[PDB]
């Protein structure tokens, strides 16, 4: 037997297209092409968002971290389930695959 790694990622990101190249340009892209306002450009941003969520699965059994991959911040989840920000009863339903990356970092997170 060994190792196995769980990612679970989710992300969303938004693009804007050049009226005329009609290439994707990336909000920050656009804002130096001048396609949108600064603005317009941070409310694109904060409506992005990046999560991973990695369970080492191993010989002692499951290690688990949730990563912010917009801000660089991490979370572990047994020191999220020792701290009681998550209930264990919660914890199942992300375990069963009954709770999304999204619904599991924002109890962790905040």
């Amino acid at each position: 037997g060994h190792h196995h790694h769980h990612h679970s990622h989710m992300r969303r990101s938004i693009v804007v297209i050049h009226p005329d190249t009609g290439r994707e340009l990336s909000p920050e892209e656009a804002h130096r092409a001048g396609l949108i306002d600064w603005n317009m450009f941070v409310k694109l941003r904060s409506q992005e968002c990046d999560w991973e969520e990695i369970s080492v699965k191993g010989p002692n059994g499951e290690s688990s971290v949730i990563h912010d991959r917009k801000s660089g911040k991490k979370f572990s989840i047994e020191e999220a389930l020792q701290s009681g920000r998550l209930t264990p009863a919660q914890y199942d339903r992300y375990v069963n695959k009954d709770m999304s990356i999204q619904e599991l970092a924002v109890l962790v997170s905040g």
